């Protein structure tokens, strides 16, 4: 017998093994899942936008302050189980009207 079914579909948190995303719902936010982007104190991260995620806990009031995508307001976005810094939700915008930017390389992918 052998397991037929997706190797690298679910996106777990690195860190503890927490459910996060799935490869089914990356999210081309401008024509790329992809961008690389910075902050105020020009740290660069790269970012994979998501349409879903679970699993994790918003912290917080939403703010405009920098936003990288166009009418969105941010929320941190931690690790529910290990409280890891996975990204951020996204929120206020349309089409769609919510979505996560997660740090991929905080991701682990698998079955
Ligand atoms: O869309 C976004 C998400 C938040 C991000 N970001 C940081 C990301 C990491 C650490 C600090 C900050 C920070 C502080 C003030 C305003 C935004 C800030 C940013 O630039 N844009
Ligand atoms: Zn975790």
């Amino acid at each position: 017998q052998m397991v037929l079914a997706p190797g690298a579909s679910i996106f777990r948190c690195r860190q503890c093994g927490q459910t996060i995303s799935r490869r089914d719902w990356l999210l081309p936010m401008g024509g790329d899942h992809e961008h690389v982007v910075f902050n105020p104190a020009g740290m660069i991260f790269r970012v994979w936008c998501f349409s879903l995620a679970q699993g994790l806990r918003l912290i917080g009031a939403p703010s405009g302050e920098f936003s990288w995508f166009k009418g969105y307001d941010w929320t941190i976005a931690l690790c529910g189980q290990c409280g890891s810094h996975l990204g951020w939700h996204y929120e206020g915008g349309s089409q769609p009207q919510t979505f996560f930017g997660l740090i991929k390389d905080r991701l682990a992918e698998g079955p």
